[PDB]
């Protein structure tokens, strides 16, 4: 009936089956990441009625909201995007640059509707846990008697990325990069290679500090071969703050994200879908600061960056404007939205999130992270699940 959560023992060969794997993070810092002491249960109609169907109805509500953003230079105003980058935002737009994949966070309501809390549209990790590891998980499970024989997992995510990689195929060479001293980062872009290269697309990884630049601001990789398209594990809004942004207005390498993505990994995104379907089920309250709070005096509310990471600079506050909580990061000076408050659910004393994947416009899975707080940091593990009932 309710979805819940219960202990599972640990696979007695889990680093080992690590190891073997690739999961080069399931520890970090010495730090329990990867967490199956416990698992979520959740029934099918829970999987297709509050989290599959919202999740790819939600997803086109924000097309409507690029739609709707790149036709008004109010809205881009609002969103903080630089007006030189306006015309070509515009264009990808235009051009409906593919997408590749993205994840939206959700707080869970028990059998009320889900809570959208930002689309984290750019450049979301926890692929590889929610792609691969824990349907290795579910396997192992369902054999060692830990879980239903017949329990099933909300996860397709590695079979519709092979298969867009298909339909994205080019015989020139695919680009992967990503900054370095990130294990974890390194570990979401060669999980991302593997899939395409699973698809029979040539792929090649570059280190982002190691893009060079040509005559004429050409991207090229170590050997000077131009780069052509690339798929990017850094940020849209850094891209076009750097130096080297109005290279972009040529679109002459093809990105993955690509740049109307920007719009989406705006938290801008959520005053605007407040905007333009209020009272949606799914949905909060949300303004830009400055704009006259939509929720009544008493009530807490959350300010949150329009660029930020990991719950980065988030605060929420109680309605007497103390702070419940606060998460540090390196967001501090962007500008700010505000959000209505909804909880995460609390399960032990780990409070949950729901991470929901869409692969280019297709609801496809989910995984579930863990935290000590209200706000999801970056010491979250992260939590099987698996269907049953």
């Amino acid at each position: 009936h309710h979805m819940l959560r219960h202990n599972v023992p640990v696979r007695r060969d889990l680093d080992q089956i690590a190891a073997d794997n690739g999961f080069d993070f399931h520890i970090i810092d010495n730090e329990i990441y990867w967490d199956e002491s416990r698992a979520y249960r959740f029934t099918l109609r829970q999987i297709e009625e509050q989290i599959e169907k919202p999740t790819a109805e939600l997803h086109q509500m924000c097309l409507e909201v690029v739609d709707r953003a790149v036709k008004d230079e109010e809205i881009l105003t609002q969103l903080a995007i630089p007006p030189l980058y306006w015309d070509v935002i515009a264009e990808s737009w235009r051009a409906r640059d593919p997408s590749l994949y993205g994840r939206m966070d959700f707080a869970w309501c028990g059998n009320a509707p889900v809570k959208l809390l930002e689309y984290n549209a750019d450049t979301p990790t926890s692929l590889y846990e929610s792609a691969y590891f824990q349907w290795l998980w579910l396997e192992d499970a369902r054999r060692s008697g830990i879980i239903p024989r017949d329990a099933d997992q909300y996860n397709a995510i590695q079979e519709r990325l092979i298969s867009r990689f298909s339909e994205l195929y080019s015989r020139e060479p695919f680009y992967f990069c990503c900054c370095q001293d990130t294990d974890e980062d390194r570990s979401t872009v060669l999980y991302l290679q593997d899939c395409a290269q699973q698809a029979g697309q040539e792929s090649r990884f570059i280190y982002i500090e190691d893009l060079g630049l040509g005559v004429g601001g050409v991207l090229t990789d170590l050997d000077d071969n131009v780069i052509q398209r690339a798929f990017k594990l850094y940020p849209l809004e850094w891209m076009m703050r750097d130096d080297n942004g109005p290279l972009l207005r040529k679109r002459r390498e093809q990105w993955v994200e690509p740049l109307w993505k920007s719009i989406l990994s705006n938290k801008g995104l959520m005053p605007l879908l407040w905007r333009f379907f209020p009272g949606h089920p799914n949905l909060l309250a949300s303004w830009f600061d400055g704009e006259k709070p939509q929720i009544a005096a008493g009530e807490s509310y959350v300010r949150k960056p329009i660029y930020s990471r990991e719950g980065g600079n988030v605060t929420i506050f109680d309605g007497k404007n103390n702070v419940v909580d606060h998460a540090d990061g390196d967001y501090a000076d962007e500008p700010m939205i505000y959000q209505a408050f909804q909880p995460l659910p609390r399960f032990g004393d780990s409070y949950t999130l729901i991470g929901s994947w869409i692969v280019d416009d297709e609801a496809c899975g989910m995984g579930i992270r863990e935290d000590n707080t209200l706000i999801t940091k970056d010491t979250s593990r992260f939590v099987p699940h698996y269907i049953a009932g």
